[PDB]
């Protein structure tokens, strides 16, 4: 307060209708893959699978050869989607919003959806199977994802361009090159990469720096985020490389909705939230995991 | 039904309704007086009408 004027009443200040937050974590997982709408509670998809052959006659017959004379069967597995059933749900009190100042609604939708946002994406990227989606880290292990060896981890790690190295050419039959593929990497991992002698500082220029979609980081044309949901301790995961428009759509037949019950008890609002969502691949497999696997 | 054919709503009210008009019938036939009205054969059982 005192200021020694002739009548008192300082300054107050004010009530900035504002939110402000920190910088957490941000949603890499659920903004790169495409969409699947569908009209029912199962779908399926007529897979041509990688044929024909060409017979070429070296001779002038007239009767030979008959190309082709039959053609491919169908690789119906099926490829099924399953679309689990994720939802939330609040409570608000009409008894409260006039005692106050009628501004807790708009920021009780954004920390509902941003809490349903983080709950689908550690979802997506860590996961059973079970009454939830089964993340890539459990799904890159059906098939040899995982690699050896990282060279030293925990005591004394350093990572270089050798590792990108290794996971491009195991892959590289199940996963192609040039447009696109992805890289997800941990934060953890990021405060290593520094300098690896060839080239020089990390990634530049890498054209152009960034321009096309990923948070930083373009070593040779590839994207580059980070998703910050790897644990650490010898046998964990730091790099995640995934496919991008060529597998790994998400389906779903509905948007986010928000519907608003009432009494609930006496007297009193609620919303309810509801999604259904999942991820799901095409073909084989197509990602590497490890890396960061032995001891 | 999100998930189905979109003409279950007409199915739903067609066995409601057909439900319901057995359930009439049936005590309109056969009640007693054990918590509903007294129908046709239970009405002559009672009253020797036989």
């Amino acid at each position: 307060s005192s200021s020694v004027e002739v009548s008192s009443e300082s300054y107050e200040t004010i009530f900035s209708q504002r939110i402000i937050r920190d910088l957490q974590k941000e949603l890499v997982v659920g903004a790169l893959f495409e969409e699947l709408p569908m009209s029912s509670k199962i779908l399926t998809m007529l897979v041509e699978p990688d044929a024909g052959k060409a017979t070429w006659v070296a001779a002038s017959t007239y009767g030979t050869d008959t190309t082709t004379g039959e053609e491919v069967k169908g690789a119906l597995k099926e490829i099924h989607f399953s679309t689990y059933k994720l939802a939330a749900k609040s409570f608000i009190t009409d008894e409260t919003e006039e005692d106050a100042i009628f501004s807790l609604l708009p920021l009780l939708r954004k920390r509902l959806i941003e809490a349903h946002a983080v709950s689908i994406e550690e979802a997506f990227m860590t996961g059973d199977g079970s009454g939830k989606p089964k993340g890539l880290l459990t799904l890159a292990s059906e098939d040899s994802a995982k690699v050896v060896t990282e060279a030293k981890a925990d005591g004394s790690v350093l990572v270089t361009a050798k590792t990108i190295s290794k996971l491009r050419r195991k892959l590289g039959r199940h996963g192609l090159k040039l447009s696109k593929l992805v890289l997800i990497v941990s934060m953890d991992a990021y405060y290593d990469l520094l300098e690896d002698e060839e080239w020089q500082d990390v990634a530049q220029v890498g054209n152009d720096s960034v321009k096309l979609q990923g948070q930083v980081g373009r070593i040779y044309g590839l994207p580059v985020v980070v998703s910050e949901y790897f644990p650490a301790k010898a046998n964990s995961a730091e790099f995640a490389v995934i496919v991008y428009k060529d597998n790994f759509v998400m389906p779903r037949q509905r948007a986010v909705t928000v519907e608003r019950e009432r009494q609930a008890g006496k007297q009193r609002d609620a919303y309810y939230v509801t999604q259904r969502v999942n991820l799901q691949r095409y073909f084989a497999n197509g990602v590497v995991s490890g890396t960061y696997a032995a001891s």
